[PDB]
């Protein structure tokens, strides 16, 4: 019903910032991409939809320091992000972190996302990597692991695939209803 907070957690470090500014529709072609300040609170309206969605990023443990409280969730929508390249972040986020998130509560809406798309690029990093090195892990591979359960969304985001995290802000208002 009211603005809701959301945080992004992934393997080690993911979509540090470029992800936070996704909706910003900055798109690589644009030099704009300040990372000096971490964003996680922005008020934007869509076609007459006044709401505010907070978004986190990298920060592995998202609390490297254990001293901090491990209880009292400050988010209602869990956003998992992994770089679309290197089965490392993919195999972990959806597998190793899933149980960590599940422990917090029985079941809750889960949005699936990725970072640095296919290696901060996709067109100049796929051909340069080598056809036999492309080893993509999103198209269907990602859908399988989501199906293993039942996330919510299914896409990526990286100064490009931010064709979702953009259309997400609007979906965020839907989460507030819950």
């Amino acid at each position: 019903m009211q603005t809701i907070k959301c945080v992004v957690v992934g393997d080690g470090a993911v979509g540090k910032t470029c992800l936070l500014i996704s909706y910003t529709t900055n798109k690589l072609p644009s030099e704009y991409v300040p990372t000096v300040f971490d964003n996680y609170a922005v008020t934007v309206m869509i076609g007459g939809e006044p709401y505010t969605l907070g978004l986190f990023d990298t920060a592995g443990q998202e609390d490297y320091d254990r001293l901090r409280p491990l209880s009292y969730p400050q988010t209602d929508v869990f956003l998992v992000c992994f770089s679309v390249v290197s089965p490392s972040s993919f195999e972990n986020v959806k597998e190793k972190w899933v149980p960590e998130i599940t422990h917090h509560c029985p079941k809750t809406p889960f949005l699936l996302v990725g970072t640095q798309i296919d290696l901060r690029d996709d067109p100049s990093t796929i051909e340069k990597l080598a056809k036999n090195k492309q080893k993509p892990i999103t198209p269907e591979t990602a859908e399988k692991l989501a199906r293993d359960l039942k996330a919510v969304k299914y896409v990526e985001c990286s100064a490009l695939t931010q064709k979702g995290l953009k259309n997400v802000f609007d979906e965020a208002i839907l989460a507030a209803l819950e």
